[PDB]
């Protein structure tokens, strides 16, 4: 059995200050995509897969 | 306050399937550690703490 | 001290296949982006970092 | 793809340092288990296996 890692999800997030980014395709344990974001200084927090806020976050990490 | 990420936990991880734990310290973000585990089909789970989960887990990951 | 976690790209993925795809900045890690998808089979192959392929692969793995 | 995170160790830190702690199995991707830190401030250092820290920086870390 197992369940969904992310339901609780933040929006106070500096795009500045975030070193990965894990989609993970919505199945089984959980019935939607879960945005895992790794905070630089190594704690971890979900993000709001109905805020704009991915949208800035995905090209700053991809413009490199 | 809160977004420890892991607010529901687990045991039910059947040890030979996670391919990486986390152990994230606790702090102001999140008065407990999280245990991670990210298993091979990409699902991610958070274990429960601790157990002789962790040494179980840990110890088939310290080898192969 | 760690090094890029990719050394070789890959072109052919077939999108639905994917279940986690993270994206790292960045960094002292790899002077590079890194794109790194899971496959269903455990496999972990990583995109170029300007590829067709994320587009798409994000926004299949976001809807459901 | 292929790649070792840990290209060298990191033999002394503080373990009231280490946020993180990371448990990586081996697999086709470097046949040796990884334990990476990210430090307090940022940047990851490799922790080594068969040897006296990391024991040490697991117990510090998980009592929390």
């Amino acid at each position: 059995d197992l369940q969904c890692l992310c339901v609780k999800t933040t929006s106070q997030v500096r795009p500045r200050h975030i070193t990965s980014l894990e989609v993970i395709k919505a199945g089984p344990h959980c019935p939607t995509a879960q945005l895992i974001a790794t905070l630089k200084n190594g704690r971890k927090i979900c993000l709001d897969l109905q805020a704009p806020l991915y949208k800035k976050i995905i090209k700053k990490l991809l413009e490199s």
